[PDB]
């Protein structure tokens, strides 16, 4: 291709065309680390252990061993363990919130005295760690994990870089750039693998699983990226002048939504929808002219694709690609879910197209909105209400008219993940557009870029306490679109941190290049 | 256990000595390029052709025959049978014209001299020459009756291996009627056993066979997981469609250069057949409308009011026409979709006029019936779809004359219709003679059409290479598949044994 993508389709396609050896020493080593799960241990050492086994990417192989002893420990009588320990206090309150077991913020009371957080803490680097991690896993009005946040922040700042271990300097490091909770499983598993092999505490079994583990699971990610790849160049889409590497940056922000080999055919159909967001975005952004997108924008409402010839190849090709491939989804939930999906994706893709023609008009009137009324047509324009009801119609047991309706209603849960991925996107952009969330507060109250900044990044703290709550009571949902709903948010924090060599070296990491092993 | 030819799980498994194939190649051009007696270069050649090889030597093999065409003396031929047949047949094929007169040698004013009756070799030249023969071409009617008496009469009788097994391929079908990759497998073995078999060329075309098997592997992988893909596998009404499909679609065209072709061909055959059953065994009156409209209007907004095991074929055609439509965009700058969208609404409408008939009780004439039957058997939807395709420039314009279905096309659909209902309503139609006088009047059709086809490629034409051997080698498809539909038994043992040669097992080297 001209421009050049970030790795070549027909090399990519190559990945998937791990000998037996391994698959055989990994049942050998899954039942090893099963034990280990199982295995009596002090509760602070089962929750370190089952925390290490989250963080290497392992939780989705030890659901019900994981969570067995996650009960376990909240079910240990004598509480001496933690009382009055910052790292084991801190640790318990996130993985028993992590499971849904309510742990209140008043368990933090007793490292305060009448100004905050004691000064003293700061000499347990480890401890302020812990706490600056369980902070995210706060719910609104719970004011203590405020300060705990804000106080942890600024003291493992007042050390970072200059944290003479280095374990725990890399930690620290990672942790103030995004805290656990808003990082992916996949790409936080390949980073904390190089982590977790230079601790003091490091099981050589579980190095050895989460290693071989990583290697199996890529290598379903390397066949479906060669299936993915062959449609992308098959639609023609490759070679319009625009939406340069969008399938392979799809695919990249699918396996942070989901990376499990049970979940492949939903994982490549949500990547085939992000390729085609991102393209037909560049279509109404960098090509189209207004007459152009009135009539993409007629044809998709009225899912009639009669007029499709009188648009140019470069408009139409991407029309014809959202128009087949839509019509494939929607046939799969009927071939696989006994549902016709294809009134629900042509229903999305009208939403979406609707928000952009709105972003459109108010940026040929000149129109400043407030940041109230970006966001409530922003939060669709991002693409994620099309990505997760999708994702919704392709797992929900007993899809109908009315739950899917009912998703595309934005249900808070829902409301807040759409809203996140938005305004993450737009924080993430630099040297400067009435149209974007800083610029919409910034003219709203008169505010500066850094107070306007400094908005946004509280509401985006605000969305993710409801997300955290909603959890407490998933209502109507059910996993996997529970996962899905928070890791679109994950992905969004990830891919958009405040460029292309950072995106190689990460797709490098995880989807190309195996974990070599020693075995 | 024995793999399934017709298990799809097998079939989704399949796809997972060139610098030697590049060499033989090389030296099998320079044995084509050298010079032989012009008789040993046309008996090349056609065992070239026969290996299936010919697609790898196009230019060779036509300069090769023209050389021939201008060898000055004719002493090479005159008197010699053999060699007077072949050289008929092989210009022929060549689009240089031999008059039927070259025949006069071996006749007088009664005919065929009874003499010929102990020269097997000439005789079975002149029987496969006879195939090429146009209309009012009455002396190549003559030599075909005869040859065809003379090798029944001789048959079990014949010392030559090789000899003795072509007369008996022959007399089932004549070479001009066979498919090319079919014989190509056949011919392998058989040339093997020839005397003058040429080492280089028979190593040559067993790589050359297991190159592009492997190119077939793995086209049937990609259209098997597709079919499990749209859950038709699942449907009552099954016929192993796909993998039928596939198996006609290796006769129309095996070369590897036109794989994306075959395989929406492949797709598309695999929706005739799924749909031709909804309508004739498993949907209701009401249903088939609904179909029908849904079809004409290319609006799927009503598809709901449709059972599943309805719904799945109608969205499948729907969904694959856009595919094959966009291609058409993507890869030859024309949208395809009003043309695919069209030949659908077309094949829909031979449907409907079946029933048409059968509930008004009405019984059509031959000519009739074969009106509307050249279009329900679904050639006039593939071979316009193949068009679509591969033209040069596709326009409206062009994609407007073909689905006209002038001579060559319209040739082309009823001989498929015919031969098909050879092998079990042409019979019943013309009859309302009796059963086997009726079943001699249709082969006679056969015969009609066919030599209409044959002067078609002498004769001004809109159409290019690939769209004219599309055209022909679907009655060739059609000659080597009919009689074996039924799906049990005979017919069904003598499919899978055809797919396992060409389709799954390897040819054994050395
Ligand atoms: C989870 C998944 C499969 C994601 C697919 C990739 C998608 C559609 C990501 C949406 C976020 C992206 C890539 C934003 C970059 O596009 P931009 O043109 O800057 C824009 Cl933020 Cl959409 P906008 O057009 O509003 O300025
Ligand atoms: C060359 C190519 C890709 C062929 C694809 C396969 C196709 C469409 C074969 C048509 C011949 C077949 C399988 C006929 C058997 O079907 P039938 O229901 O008996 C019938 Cl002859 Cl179509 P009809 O409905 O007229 O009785
Ligand atoms: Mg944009
Ligand atoms: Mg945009
Ligand atoms: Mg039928
Ligand atoms: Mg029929």
């Amino acid at each position: 291709n001209y421009p050049p993508n970030l790795w070549d389709y027909e090399f990519l396609q190559s990945l998937g065309d791990v000998e037996e050896k391994h698959l055989k020493l990994a049942d050998k080593l899954k039942e090893e680390v099963k034990s280990l799960i199982k295995q009596t241990m002090e509760p602070l050492t089962k929750l370190e252990f089952i925390d290490t086994v989250r963080r290497l990417g392992l939780k989705y192989q030890f659901e019900t061993e994981v969570k067995e002893a996650v009960v376990m420990v909240s079910k240990y009588e004598n509480d001496a363990w933690w009382i009055d320990n910052l790292h084991a206090t801190s640790l318990r309150f996130r993985i028993m919130r992590e499971n849904g077991i309510f742990v209140p913020q008043d368990v933090f009371e007793r490292f305060k005295d009448t100004d905050g957080f004691k000064n003293q803490l700061c000499e347990d680097v480890k401890g302020l760690l812990s706490l600056y991690e369980a902070s995210f896993l706060g719910w609104e009005g719970e004011d203590i994990l405020d300060e705990a946040r804000t106080f942890a922040t600024s003291k493992l700042k007042s050390i970072e870089g200059k944290i003479p271990s280095p374990s725990l300097a890399k930690k620290v490091s990672h942790a103030l750039d995004l805290p656990l909770h808003w990082r992916t499983i996949r790409y936080e598993a390949r980073w904390f693998i190089d982590t977790y092999e230079e601790e003091e505490d490091v099981n050589l079994t579980l190095l050895r699983y989460a290693k071989l583990d990583f290697n199996i699971v890529q290598s379903f990610h390397q066949k479906e990226i060669g299936r993915l790849s062959r449609w992308w160049v098959g639609t023609g889409l490759d070679k319009m002048p625009f939406a340069r590497n969008g399938l392979i940056q799809s695919y990249m922000y699918a396996i942070g939504m989901l990376f499990e080999p049970n979940l492949g055919e939903v994982r490549e159909m949500e990547a085939k929808v992000g390729a085609l967001i991102t393209t037909i975005d560049d279509v109404y952004d960098v090509y189209g002219t207004m007459e152009e997108l009135e009539l993409f924008t007629d044809i998709t409402n009225r899912w009639d694709i009669s007029k499709a010839d009188q648009l140019p190849r470069n408009i139409r090709m991407p029309l014809l690609t959202m128009f087949n491939t839509s019509n494939d989804i929607g046939y799969w939930a009927l071939k696989e879910r006994g549902f016709n999906g294809i009134p629900c994706t042509a229903k999305v893709w009208s939403d979406q197209l609707k928000s952009y023609t709105k972003e459109a008009k108010w940026f040929h009137e000149g129109h400043k909105p407030t940041l109230e009324e970006y966001l409530d047509n922003a939060l669709v324009s991002i693409g994620f209400p099309n990505l997760l009801v999708t994702s919704y119609l392709l797992t929900v047991e007993n899809p109908t008219k009315e739950k899917l309706d009912y998703v595309n209603s934005l249900p808070l849960f829902v409301r807040a993940s759409c809203i996140l991925c938005r305004i993450i996107n737009d924080l993430g952009t630099s040297p400067d557009d009435n149209l974007k969330s800083i610029q919409c507060y910034m003219n709203e109250a008169g505010a500066s870029q850094e107070v306007a900044r400094e908005h946004i990044e509280g509401l985006v703290r605000m969305w993710w306490k409801r997300l955290n709550k909603c959890l407490f009571e998933p209502s109507p949902f059910a996993e996997p679109f529970l996962s899905f709903t928070v890791n679109v948010v994950r992905g969004s924090h990830f891919f958009y941190q405040y460029a292309e060599s950072w995106t190689k070296k990460q797709g490098m990491s995880v989807l190309i290049h195996p974990i070599p092993l020693n075995e």
